[PDB]
């Protein structure tokens, strides 16, 4: 049987996943997460919202895999854009992520950079594949590229450009790369893919709070296109 | 159950050498999610050690592993840490009476520095632990100074940021792991205790002070966490 973790980083993010998949769940606490656990076309469906940041990602992450035995992660969220042509709503798969908050400069390394670890992490080609493709049969736009997680709500134009410059990056959130950073070391395939709700500046907070909800919607409707698939 | 599994923590390499060479027993190498777990018995205890490598993510990750697939009781770690503090010198050792995510900034949400939802500030780790290492610094005749630490994903090494944390957060040391190993441990109710023996003043000088002492105040922290274990 397959068995495919769905994850969020805040209850508002699973909430349109629970609701769009309408089978019955089966509660779980454990480690200070509450894991849903259903069956849907003949797969294990295990849907949770971590908590928000790195930390929280990280340990649900890892529980997802250890105690529950997924054979995939998929992320679904929200995020902020940092480029023009990501406008609120518009749906992002990452490729890569970095940890952009992570500075060992002191030590010569770029930011970014852990030893033993490398600056970008990568994301599962054959599912970024099969999104693409269902994106294309939806006509729906998806664009892919690099999204730079840490653990600050990113409120500032200098910030975002920061992110850009350094990273190469179309969006920031603050759970994606502890969450496939997990995946990559466990060698459990990922997908992450967030909705734009808000353009990371002085008005994110304002934005974030009016679009979390559709947003959410929309990166729920198209991870559940994705387990359609699988 | 009815044997006592006890999980011992570093962040490098550096850090669980000294400890695995002083308690001297024959280790099983176990690999899982990236990381190698050193499994033996030790006085009726069985103790899995291991390195996180270095950060939140990665130590978040391991500690996680050690309680769900080896079922720990307890977590202490061992490693080194920058002073804040003027009475902190090289070597000295702390015992994290609280810790704290300092690069945590929810702030555009009114929330207070280091906080997020459904979380707190300041994590906790066990009062009965902290007393035992207490009592035996005192037999030892070692200081052991406690106070609450900062751990975000920064190497720091200037007076600004230093200052920050201590008037944020009334910060003694700083280091990169310490709040996400107890944070983990306090999610799955697991008693945590978190020693550091310091290696730099997290000021301009900070790596090359790092670099001379890492070794030796690595060893002055896993001798102590021996001396704990043996007391378990
Ligand atoms: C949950 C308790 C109820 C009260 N409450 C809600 C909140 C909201 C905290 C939200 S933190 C941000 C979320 C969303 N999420 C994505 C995101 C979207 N835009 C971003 C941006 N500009 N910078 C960084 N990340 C983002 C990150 C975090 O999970 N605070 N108190
Ligand atoms: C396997 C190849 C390793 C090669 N390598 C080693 C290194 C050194 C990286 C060291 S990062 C710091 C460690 C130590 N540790 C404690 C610490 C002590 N002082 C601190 C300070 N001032 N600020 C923050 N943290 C500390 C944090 C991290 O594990 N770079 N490349
Ligand atoms: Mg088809
Ligand atoms: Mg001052």
């Amino acid at each position: 049987v397959q068995k495919i973790g769905i994850l969020g980083a805040m209850r508002e993010e699973i909430t349109p996943i629970l609701e769009l998949f309408g089978v019955d769940f089966e509660e779980i606490p454990l480690g200070g997460n509450v894991f849903h656990k259903g069956v849907y076309h003949n797969k294990e469906i295990i849907v949770a919202y971590s908590k928000i940041g790195k930390v929280h990602s990280t340990l649900t992450t890892t529980s997802m895999i250890l105690a529950f035995g997924v054979q995939k992660v998929l992320f679904s969220g929200v995020a902020g854009s940092l480029v023009k042509d990501l406008k609120i709503n518009d749906l992002l798969v990452a490729t890569q992520l970095v940890q952009h908050d992570v500075d060992l400069s002191a030590f010569d390394h770029p930011l970014g950079f852990i030893p033993e670890s490398a600056i970008f992490i990568e994301t599962s080609g054959s599912l970024n594949a099969l999104a693409k493709k269902i994106a294309n049969e939806q006509h729906i736009a998806l664009k892919e590229g690099v999204i730079a997680s840490g653990d600050q709500f990113v409120h500032s134009k200098e910030r975002k450009e920061f992110l850009v410059s350094e990273f190469k990056a179309s969006a920031v959130e603050m759970e994606g790369a502890s969450v496939a950073f997990v995946c990559q070391k466990f060698g459990v395939p990922c997908c992450v893919l967030r909705s734009i709700s808000d353009n990371a500046d002085e008005k994110a907070g304002m934005s974030f709070d009016e679009f979390l909800e559709k947003s959410a919607h929309t990166s729920a409707k198209f991870l559940k296109s994705m387990v359609d698939e699988l």
